[PDB]
C-alpha cells in the first residue's frame, strides 16, 4: 500500500486511460471536469477564471471531445461556452473516469474525433443488508472548502444512493500578487434509487440537481448562475441467452439553466462597450437514450446498438431604460427559442480474439443529425434584425468507422498496437449559431458550414514490466472541413470557415519503481496543426509539455514532489481560434514546482496536503483567455495561473 497524491494518470490500456477521481490531485483541481483532465497528459486547459475551464485534448477543442456523465450527455447554454459541459460535472462524485483518444470508439455517440471521456458511478452491490459512507473535506489558500459526502445502503434486492459535495474559493493570486477575479460556488445533489431482483437484472432511477457560480476574469460578464437539473433510467440484463451477455438500455434528461451578467460578481465597466446593467439568460435541455447489446461466442464478441438524442435552446435578456433608470430583469420576458437538434445512430463493434496475443477490433457506425434554427429576429447593437435561415431545418447522414490491431510479444510484457478511424461530426450549437459571419458568400454560419471529417492514424505501446512501467501513443490525421473561427475587429465580430488541416502529435510516459520506497516518473504531451487552405499553423494549440515526478512512500506515509516544465509556443495564427478564444502572440516557457504528502491514520481516516508552485511563478498558460480590460487587464495579456497555493484534505471511508 501507502496512501499518495496523483500527479499524472497513465495510459493503461492501449488509447485507454482509466482513474478514480475521488484520490486527491497534485495541482489541486477546481472542482470541475477539465481540471481533473490535466493530470492525464494529452489534456490542456483554457482558463476563464478560477474554475469552469474549457478542456483540450490533443489541441482539438469543444465538441470534438466526447463527454458523457453516466452514459449521457450534458450540454451548456452559453453562446460563448461559459459553461462548458465541464462546468457541471463535479469529478469527486464519481467513482471512475475513463478516457479514450482518439477516434477508436463508436459505442458512445457521434462525432468523438478527438476523444471519448466517461465519468461513471457504478452501481452498489449489497448481499447482507448494510451501508456504506465515504467523504472528504478539502481547505487550502483563498477561502478554498470542499465537502463531498457519497452514502448508500441496501441489500440484495436493492438501493438507495446520495452523492452530495459543496466547493468554493475566493479570489486567487498570481505569482506577482495580483489578486486575480476569479472565485467560485458550485453545489451538487444527486440521488439514485437501484433495484435487483435477481442477480442477472438491475434497474437503476437517478435524479439530481446542481448550482453554482464564478467570476471570469477573462469575460467582460460572469456566470451568477449554473442550474442544472438530471433524470436518468437504466436497465441491464446480464445472460439473456448462451450468446448474449448483456443488454442495456437507458434514458437521459439534462437541463442547463446559466445566467451571465455584469452586475452580480462585479460592477458593470463604464469605459466599455457595456456600461449599464445587462443579465442574459440562456438553456438547454437534452434528451437522449442508448440501447445496446453484447453478444458472446468462441473467439467473438459483438456490440450493436441504437441511440438518439435531442436538445433545444432559449434565451431572454434584459433591459436597461437610459431615458430614465429602470433595469427590467431577464426573467419578465418570455424565453425565445432559437435551435434545436437531433441525432439518432445505429452502431456496432466486433472484437476477434486471435488467439492469446492478437487482437483485432472493428466498430462502426451510421448516424442521421439533423439542426433546426428556430431564431425569429437576430441580434444587432439593442436594435433587431431580420434572420434569413428563420425556420429553416438542415440534416446529414454520416458514417463512422475505425479498425485496430493488438499484440502482444512472447519475449516482454509489451503490447503493440495501430489503428486506423475515421469520424464525421455534426456542427454544434457554437459553431451554427454563435458566429456574426459565415463562410464567404454565405447569408450566415447555420446555412453553410459543413460537417467536419478526421481520418486519422493511432499507434503506440505499453510496457507492464516490474520495475518500468511504460507507454506511448502517437497520432497522424488529417480533418477536412476543420471548423475554425476568424476574429476581427465594433470590435470582435466572429467568422467561421471550413478549412483543410494536418494533425499529428502523442503522448508518452514511465513511472519507474527505484527501490521498496522509491517512485520516479515522467511524461510528455506534444500537439501539432497545420491549416492547410491558408499555409500557416492551426490556432489555440497547447505547447510541448512534461511533468516529472519523484515520490518516496515509506509505509503509511508518503512525500511527493513534482515538476511541470513547458516549452514556448512559437507556432501560432494570430486572430484566429475557436468560439471561446485566439492566438495572438506566442507564450514563454516555464516551470512549476510542488510538494505533497499523505498519511494513513486508519483504514478509515487518511490525510493529505501540498503546496502547489512553491516559488509563487507568475506564469500564464498560452491557451488561456484574454484578460477583461474593466479588471485592468491590457490588450491580449492572458489570464495568469494561481501563484503558490496550500492545501489539505482528509477522506473519510466506512
Ligand atoms: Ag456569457
Ligand atoms: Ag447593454
Ligand atoms: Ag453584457
Amino acid at each position: 500500500l501507502a496512501p499518495s497524491v496523483v500527479t499524472g494518470v497513465a495510459q493503461s490500456s492501449p488509447l485507454t486511460i482509466v482513474t478514480n477521481p475521488k484520490e486527491p490531485r497534485q495541482p489541486v483541481p477546481a472542482s470541475d471536469g477539465a481540471d481533473y483532465l490535466k493530470t492525464i497528459p494529452g489534456f490542456a486547459v483554457i482558463r476563464n477564471g478560477g474554475s469552469n475551464g474549457d478542456p483540450v485534448l490533443r489541441g482539438m477543442f469543444g465538441s470534438r471531445l466526447n463527454i458523457l456523465t453516466n452514459g449521457g450527455m450534458m450540454l451548456g447554454a452559453a453562446p460563448n461556452r461559459m459553461d462548458a459541459p465541464t462546468s457541471y460535472i463535479s469529478p469527486e462524485t464519481y467513482d471512475k473516469l475513463t478516457v479514450i483518444k482518439g477516434p477508436q470508439t463508436v459505442l458512445w455517440g457521434p462525432g468523438a474525433s478527438a476523444g471519448t471521456i466517461l465519468f461513471e458511478r457504478e452501481p452498489e452491490r449489497f448481499g447482507e443488508l448494510g451501508s456504506r459512507v465515504n467523504a472528504s473535506l478539502l481547505a487550502g489558500s483563498n477561502g478554498r472548502f470542499d465537502k463531498v459526502l457519497d452514502a448508500a445502503a441496501g441489500n440484495r434486492l436493492g438501493y438507495l444512493r446520495f452523492t452530495g459535495n459543496h466547493a468554493q474559493s475566493d479570489d486567487y493570486e498570481d505569482g506577482a500578487g495580483n489578486t486575480v477575479p476569479s472565485r467560485w460556488k458550485k453545489w451538487n445533489g444527486d440521488v439514485a434509487v437501484g433495484w435487483t431482483p435477481d442477480e442477472d437484472t438491475l434497474i437503476e432511477l437517478t435524479a439530481g440537481k446542481g448550482d453554482g457560480e464564478a467570476r471570469y476574469a477573462g469575460r467582460g460578464m460572469d456566470g451568477s448562475q449554473f442550474k442544472r437539473e438530471s433524470l436518468g433510467l437504466r436497465f441491464v440484463k446480464s445472460n439473456v441467452s448462451d450468446v448474449l451477455e448483456k443488454v442495456e438500455a437507458q434514458v437521459y434528461y439534462n437541463y442547463a439553466d446559466h445566467i451571465m451578467d455584469n452586475f452580480r460578481l462585479r460592477t458593470p465597466d463604464p469605459s466599455s462597450m457595456m456600461p449599464m446593467p445587462m443579465a442574459s439568460q440562456v438553456d438547454r435541455r437534452t434528451l437522449g437514450g442508448r440501447l445496446a447489446a453484447t453478444w458472446r461466442w468462441d473467439d467473438f464478441k459483438l456490440v450493436t446498438g441504437v441511440d438518439a438524442m435531442r436538445n433545444e435552446h432559449r434565451a431572454r435578456g434584459s433591459k436597461y431604460d437610459m431615458m430614465t433608470d429602470y433595469y427590467t430583469d431577464a426573467d419578465q420576458f418570455p424565453w425565445s427559442k432559437d435551435a434545436v437538434f437531433h441525432n439518432y445512430g445505429a452502431f456496432g463493434e466486433l472484437t476477434w480474439f486471435a488467439a492469446e496475443r492478437d487482437r483485432l477490433i472493428g466498430g462502426l457506425r451510421l448516424d442521421r443529425a439533423s439542426v433546426k434554427d428556430y431564431r425569429q429576429t437576430l441580434k444587432s447593437g439593442g436594435h433587431a434584425m431580420a434572420n434569413p435561415t428563420a425556420n429553416d431545418t438542415r440534416a446529414d447522414t454520416l458514417p463512422s468507422g475505425f479498425v485496430r490491431y493488438e499484440h502482444d510479444l512472447a519475449d516482454s510484457p509489451t503490447t503493440l498496437y495501430a489503428g486506423l478511424g475515421h469520424a464525421e461530426r455534426f456542427p454544434d450549437y457554437w459553431e451554427l449559431f454563435s458566429p456574426k459571419r459565415g463562410p464567404n458568400g454565405s447569408v450566415n454560419a447555420f446555412d453553410k458550414i459543413k460537417p467536419e471529417k478526421t481520418t486519422q492514424l493511432d499507434f503506440g505501446l505499453q510496457y507492464n514490466g516490474d520495475k518500468l512501467q511504460a507507454w506511448a501513443s502517437g497520432y497522424v490525421g488529417v480533418v477536412q472541413d476543420f471548423i475554425l473561427f476568424s476574429y476581427r475587429e465594433m470590435g470582435s465580430s466572429t467568422q467561421a470557415t471550413n478549412v483543410d488541416a494536418r494533425i499529428m502529435g502523442g503522448e508518452l510516459g514511465a513511472s519507474y519503481q527505484l527501490t521498496g520506497n522509491w517512485k520516479t516518473d515522467a511524461s510528455l504531451a506534444y500537439a501539432w496543426g497545420k491549416n492547410s487552405s491558408d499555409d500557416r499553423a492551426l490556432p489555440q494549440i497547447p505547447p510541448l509539455e512534461a511533468r516529472f515526478g519523484l515520490t518516496y512512500e515509506e509505509g503509511d506515509w508518503s512525500a511527493g514532489s513534482l515538476w511541470r516544465v513547458v516549452a514556448p509556443q512559437n507556432r501560432i495564427a494570430r486572430d484566429q481560434g475557436n468560439v471561446v478564444g485566439k492566438d495572438f502572440d506566442k507564450s514563454a516557457g516555464f516551470g512549476v514546482f510542488s510538494l505533497n504528502g499523505a498519511y494513513r491514520v486508519t483504514r478509515n481516516v487518511k490525510l493529505s496536503a501540498g503546496v502547489d508552485n512553491l516559488f509563487d511563478k507568475d506564469y500564464t498558460e498560452h491557451l488561456n483567455k484574454a484578460g477583461d480590460a474593466g479588471f485592468g487587464f491590457s490588450a491580449n495579456e492572458t489570464v495568469p495561473e494561481p501563484g503558490r497555493t496550500f492545501w489539505t484534505k482528509v477522506d473519510f471511508s466506512f
